[PDB]
């Protein structure tokens, strides 16, 4: 009786994980939080070369990095504590004492981080006809709701497929909403900045779009092949890779590109340019 | 025989916690201390854009963040160490070896932090009819007493409902006193600063009022449906720990940010705070 | 229970056990201890810019103390929690041999590094009149070391051998009064030739120095201050560890703050502190 | 036990066991590893003020690498110690299943982050002549990724399947030479247009780059470089882990230092480095 | 069968450690790494007050402090992990699970740190007759070899007294060489700086000499009294105190004195006075 548990635990409690599956997941999750703390240094070290008006972008990035490090660290330790090598069969199996594995650390990370990442672009670019205050509140409300609904759903990703998908769908509503507003902001952002600045905002959009889509991909990962191929250790590896790739892109790379824009806009483009 | 223990331990020792209840509490408590360390960075990184006379506000915020991180971290680890998964029934139960769970880490955090948060506003605003030193001492005395009395009470929140509520009440006395003085401060603060600065102080009050009220809510959370119903159970534990987390974040970080923003605007450097 | 040359906490823990309140409180207060130290560090780092160059070593030495103190007081807190385990049957915490015996030695060795600095550091802020920098320092340093080293030896015996306990205690006290004597000299010579604002602070410093430093020998004797009386119990343990914590905070952080404030005023940057 | 697709360390540890010297040394050297990384970080942070704006991203990227490397090399060190337990009966360290299997994957995934940055970062110090920044970078980035990813896969098989081991190894080596080729191009074009002092450093960088990068494939093959021969033993383990450590220190820290020194000289702040 | 293990483990495996012996060793080793991280703050905080050309001294100190913290921390945890209280007899005994105790963390710390400490003086002072490049390489080569040989020897300090002392001796060769060169450096350093600067370099030498000598003292500590007085828990305490005192002196105090010299040599001597 595992109960309302993530699917990792069900694989780990039956099939077990192979060396490669466990170690890789372990490694990738470690890379996750490593990249976050590393990134922090980039934002701290470049802040002197951002003008005052843009500086909060760098600061908010830095804030995200710290939050993310700590929670993604917790997530990594959740993985390793939760599954123990069985000497007899040569596979890793669920260890009750280390607690059940749960992706909740990541999700709660999103709860802090999502509002900031959406907010923080608004310090770099300027809107035309839209109201800063409105855009922010929309971001913040939709963002919260997207994560909170998703957070509830994923508890059920095995126990109750319907609640899984209901909450998932509702989340997607809130998800799809955010995409709309962000496109609005990038477009109004593009108005009034050099072609150089424009090109960056274009890259940002593609990054934002791809990277944010990854998340619901990883939500569904176990099932994207119906007891098929990804309902296995392969699925676990796949989920945790994608989450890691997503989080790195959506925070660090995202933050870097914003920072680069803010730096160029400050006529300190020499720092970012080679 | 648990004794003078928090009610979490009694739930954990009888009902057990469901996966969702345990994991959520675990997650939210982690979010708690994560946000504190994160916040620290905000205060450090904005300090250059506060004028010298306001800068102690920023510094005191930073101080709080560090204290809070460390003690809230301790609090999170208290939770996780104290309750272990039972594979047979699929619920988390009290682990004696990991020590009893207690909210005391949080409370003693308050003991350091409350004085600073009350103190620190006084470096941004200027009073009219009150003396800096008087307001501070009131804050500091009442603040200490509020926490110390509350701290004693919560040990009894199961063992002895009377002492629970006595100490609770006494605490509440000092609580209202602080509210009273703070309202005085924010009003005198509002006198003589631009409308922009005024509006922030207004938000600060609302935040201060709502967020500080949460705490006694969370104190009583187990019993807010008396002797039964949703709140004397794992649901109550989740509820308490969410509210504490929300409270602590609001009362320290958000509070500190709003003060910081005020101090930054007052320094004629509003450009990084608003854009 | 063949405990040997052990602190009295272990003897209580090994017989009576600690109640929930006693254990948790001690645990909490010891945590507060090291938390306050690291917090304080931030104050000293962040204020250094506002003290003039010639006083700045006071701030630096404070910062140094804070770090040392954090690490050792952290170790001390972990010593407490490791050393006593909840007994499910009776609902009290009892000595756990595996987690090592509890010992206040971490704290004492902290004193060994910290005491010389705290005595030294005032000399950067004040100017002596009649007394010789070199003499005052060496006296502080010699007496300071000896006070701690003798105390450190004594406390091992606070149960095993009451005589050595009190002998070493007394010897320590000799050096204690010496330090008090010299420090009073310093504060008074310090007061000669500095602004009234500076004077007032040095007055406060002395009161704080005096009260806070007296606490220590109080806590040394705490188990016995009521002869098998009231404080030879879990109550005594709580009492000792509260007092040590209060002492250490006052004698380092508050002390350091007051010195900092003095150094800041003497630099004509008093707008920060008011 | 039944180990599967595991590193060879585990097979030694599961049969021969490790001697005190072998275990302790490996333990010590791996600790040195991550210690040096965090230490290095301090150098890059502290010297950045003395590099001109246009070079500064070199120092920043170094700093980023240091942090990533600390965290992952720390993980790697703890992987070693957790995985092998002293057996009091024989006086040798043996594989502990509970501490999880040892795997070098932490290191490899560290490479995945770090390799692109180290190759990238030189381009902020020097200017190319005949080559296109964009092309050189993409080659570095693509080949770098592929080199590590292929290597990462191979090393899982270094015992289980020697053919896959060597295939993947070889494929990796393809991309390796490519990177070497491009880097030589870069260092030469880099040398064009800077003082002889700067030139001399770029020369040293190349020899360091060349030697240090070569070490890695040496360490890949280390168990077999003597066929059930001399290095298929605890000696081989020691040898591998020393070489990896030496490589990583050289290829990141020393490499980074030399680049930093170049950037400092180019900024006419050569007095710092002299 | 402990094998090629440090002597601490043999005491811990037979005699056991008394409360005082264990706790003291535990405490002192903790003080060790605590002082390192503390020191770091001093070097970071004073850096602004040393001129550009001396600044690498402060930086190299800072680097050492961090390395030292981490490895001395590891060393402290090695001690506590390795010996467990026995409730029946009231003594601490060797715990296999916590791994055998070994001073190797410290030694490998030396491997990183020795080159820097020898190097770093050269950023503050200027040589007269001797060649920067040569002095450094001598320091670096001899320094490495001194540690590597010592590191090998100490594994044998119980198992094989001959290898212990051979490797020890070889190490000592390189040791004196470093002492020789350093004296050369301090003297050439003294040429062309004020008497104030001179006096500091004099203190540095005394400190350098005393503190560095301590190390081989601690190497031999178990035997310095032949089944004698120091082949006991007393010897363990003695070794670990001396190592701690040595490391603090040879890095932190050393670094401070150099920093003070660098600060003095710059306009702003007021900070250190
Ligand atoms: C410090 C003050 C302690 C007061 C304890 C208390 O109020 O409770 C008494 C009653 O015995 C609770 O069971
Ligand atoms: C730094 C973290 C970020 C940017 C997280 C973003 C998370 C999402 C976009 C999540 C989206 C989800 C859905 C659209 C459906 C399933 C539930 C979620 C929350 C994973
Ligand atoms: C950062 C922490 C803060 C601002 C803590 C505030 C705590 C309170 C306002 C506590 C109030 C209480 C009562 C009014 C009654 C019950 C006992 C307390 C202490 C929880
Ligand atoms: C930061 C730590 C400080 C300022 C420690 C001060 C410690 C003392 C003044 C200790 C005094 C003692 C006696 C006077 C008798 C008993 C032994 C001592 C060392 C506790
Ligand atoms: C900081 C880490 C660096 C610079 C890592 C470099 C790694 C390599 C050059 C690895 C090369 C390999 C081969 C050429 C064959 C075997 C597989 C590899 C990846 C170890
Ligand atoms: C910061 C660490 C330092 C300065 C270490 C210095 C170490 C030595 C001078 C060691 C000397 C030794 C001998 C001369 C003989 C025995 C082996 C050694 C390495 C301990
Ligand atoms: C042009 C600016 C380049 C700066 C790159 C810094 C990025 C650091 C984040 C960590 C790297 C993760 C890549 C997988
Ligand atoms: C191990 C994690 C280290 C990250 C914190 C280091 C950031 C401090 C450097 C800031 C210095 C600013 C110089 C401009
Ligand atoms: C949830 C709260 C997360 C912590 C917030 C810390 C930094 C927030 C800064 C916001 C900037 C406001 C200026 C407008
Ligand atoms: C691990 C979290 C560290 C955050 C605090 C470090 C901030 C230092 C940056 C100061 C630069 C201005
Ligand atoms: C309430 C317990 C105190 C511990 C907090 C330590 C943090 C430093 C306090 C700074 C106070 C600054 C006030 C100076 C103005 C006079
Ligand atoms: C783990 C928490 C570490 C926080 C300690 C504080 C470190 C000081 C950095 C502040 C830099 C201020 C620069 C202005
Ligand atoms: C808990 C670890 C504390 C180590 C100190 C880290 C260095 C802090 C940097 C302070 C910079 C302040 C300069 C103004
Ligand atoms: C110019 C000299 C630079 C000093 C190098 C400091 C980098 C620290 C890394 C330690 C390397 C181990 C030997
Ligand atoms: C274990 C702690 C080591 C991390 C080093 C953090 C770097 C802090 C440097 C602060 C720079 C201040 C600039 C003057
Ligand atoms: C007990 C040793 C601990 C070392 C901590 C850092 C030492 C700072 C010393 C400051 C004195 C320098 C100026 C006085 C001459
Ligand atoms: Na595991
Ligand atoms: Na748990
Ligand atoms: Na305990
Ligand atoms: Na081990
Ligand atoms: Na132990």
């Amino acid at each position: 009786e595992l109960g309302n548990a993530n699917f990792e635990n069900f694989i780990g409690a039956t099939e077990g994980f192979s060396e490669i599956a466990y170690q890789f997941t372990s490694h990738i999750l470690t890379l996750g939080y490593a990249v976050m703390l590393a990134g922090l240094l980039y934002f701290i070290l470049t802040i002197k070369n951002v003008d005052k008006k843009f500086q909060m972008s760098n600061i908010l990035s830095a804030v995200v990095m710290v939050s993310a490090f700590l929670l993604l660290y917790a997530q990594a330790q959740n993985w390793t504590s939760s599954f123990t090598f069985n000497e007899e069969v040569g596979r890793y199996f669920l260890d009750p004492s280390g607690d059940l594995f749960n992706n909740g650390y990541r999700y709660l990370n999103w709860l802090i981080d999502v509002p900031m990442l959406l907010f923080q672009i608004l310090f770099v670019v300027s809107l035309t006809t839209s109201k800063f205050s409105s855009v922010r509140n929309q971001f913040w409300f939709s963002g919260a709701m997207m994560i909170i609904t998703g957070y509830i759903g994923q508890f059920y990703e095995v126990s109750n497929l319907t609640a899984f998908l209901v909450w998932g769908a509702i989340s997607s509503a809130f998800f799809f909403h955010i995409l709309w507003v962000m496109k609005k902001v990038i477009n109004e952002g593009k108005e009034g900045i050099s072609p150089a600045g424009q090109k960056i905002l274009s890259n940002i959009w593609i990054l934002f779009l791809i990277s944010w889509t990854l998340y619901p991909g990883a939500y569904l990962m176990p099932y994207l092949t119906g007891d098929g191929f990804l309902y296995s250790e392969d699925g676990v590896m796949a989920r945790q890779l994608v989450y890691t790739i997503a989080d790195v892109s959506s925070k660090v790379i995202y933050g870097v590109l914003l920072g680069n824009l803010a730096i160029t806009l400050s006529k300190n483009k020499e720092l970012v340019e080679a």
